[PDB]
């Protein structure tokens, strides 16, 4: 207990933390479908589009029989109805987007979201896990993970560009695998004194960073700027520090009470805390405020992402073995490392600016974390 990342194996983490070889922090080949006895859920979610843009939704919602989560037997089905029940949680409480909400969930979606949230150790609002991490399929099994030969399985509104958006996401997860499967190369290198495999290992790991950053420039060509803001991100917003609902959502049949959850946040991704934590980068912007509102989100990641990244804390220190040697080759591998991290944020402010500041020009304290988070990484810079 407390010894740092625990093994499966001499080569592998181990699987009590929900990290794939292949996709990293993602669901490997989610299931598609829900047993049979889902049929009416899985219905409302794969059209969700015409079914909000028509008005049908609620009405159609507020007509669902109770399901038991009893047939949900194993996490990929869990995770395939926390994504269904969360984006027809996020259609029914938002509705067309224009100012008519609904405060109350019926119980007849409230009562299974809300235990199997409970389940799972997640919040019952749709979070990344859901609607990137476990909302994509392989067009065709034997082709690879590529943008051309993948689909989302479920979307908010025609045009909302969510394809480009969640996979785009995704692909810069899977990109970041390819990092996170070297980790215990790396500490496996400090223990045994082996300098030119944690060197090879380092390369690796910022090799990899500078691809998923590629992957990303991916985004302007699958997403809107004005879909995406306009339309969207309401459905990826919540009733936490929300006028629209200020006392929270009420999960009828399950609390009495409105309670508050969170909308989405860039937060809820692991990779960017994952590789802050491995060399040793501590983020300082927004003071204590950021770091609670952060800590929050990491609240939002599964409980076994979050147990990796407290486990990752508690491993020595990469930082301070490349610091112990007049070693050129571990620097310059240790700030290749970094400086793909640099570019990595530089990149998601550039991001933030052109899809959300500017449309909703058409504030300033998220414009300076992102660029204090940014001069942190850099300083970090050996
Ligand atoms: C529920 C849910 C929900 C929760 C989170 C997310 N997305 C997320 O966590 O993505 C991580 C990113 C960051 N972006 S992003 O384009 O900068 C980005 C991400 C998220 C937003 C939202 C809509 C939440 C907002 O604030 O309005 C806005 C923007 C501009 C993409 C992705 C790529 C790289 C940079 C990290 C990455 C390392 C993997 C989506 C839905």
């Amino acid at each position: 207990l407390g010894s740092g990342i625990q093994m499966e194996n001499s080569w592998t983490i181990s699987k009590e933390y929900h990290i794939d070889e292949e996709v990293g922090f993602a669901l490997p080949n989610p299931q598609e479908n829900l047993p049979d006895f889902y049929n009416d859920w899985m219905f409302i979610a794969k059209h969700l589009p015409d079914l909000i843009e028509s008005g049908q939704l609620r009405e159609r919602v507020e007509k669902l029989n109770m399901l038991s989560i009893d047939h949900l037997t194993d996490h990929k089905s869990q995770r395939l109805a926390r994504l269904v029940l969360g984006c027809i949680t996020m259609a029914y409480v938002w509705g067309k987007g224009h100012g008519d909400v609904r405060k109350v969930l019926p119980r007849n979606i409230a009562v299974p979201y809300c235990q199997l949230s409970k389940k799972l150790e997640l919040p019952p609002i749709l979070v990344y896990a859901d609607c990137v991490l476990a909302n994509w399929k392989k067009k065709d099994p034997n082709k690879p993970l590529t943008y051309e030969n993948m689909d989302v399985l479920f979307s908010f509104r025609d045009g909302d560009c969510s394809k480009g958006f969640f996979l785009v996401s995704l692909l810069v997860e899977i990109a970041a695998a390819s990092a996170i499967k070297v980790i215990p190369t790396v500490f496996k290198a400090m223990q045994m004194q082996e300098r030119d495999t944690l060197l090879k290992a380092l390369l690796e790991i910022a090799s990899c960073l500078e691809k998923a950053l590629q992957v990303f420039h991916q985004i302007h060509d699958h997403v809107n700027p004005k879909a995406f803001f306009s339309v969207l991100r309401i459905y990826l917003s919540g009733w936490k520090g929300n006028p629209q609902l200020s006392d929270g959502l009420v999960y009828e049949g399950f609390w009495e009470d409105p309670k508050e959850f969170a909308g989405g946040s860039a937060g809820q991704s692991s990779v960017f805390q994952c590789f802050d934590v491995l060399l040793g980068i501590q983020q300082t912007a927004g003071g204590g405020h950021a770091a609670q509102f952060l800590q929050d989100m990491r609240r939002y990641m599964p409980p076994a992402h979050r147990n990796f990244l407290c486990s990752l804390e508690s491993n020595p220190s990469v930082r301070e073995f490349v610091l112990s040697k007049g070693d050129a080759g571990l620097r310059e591998a240790y700030d290749a490392c970094v400086k793909a991290l640099v570019s990595l944020r530089s990149y998601h402010l550039q991001i933030v600016t052109k899809y959300i500041l500017i449309p909703a020009s058409q504030g300033t304290d998220l414009m300076n974390f992102l660029k204090t988070v940014r001069s942190t990484t850099e300083k970090s810079l050996l």
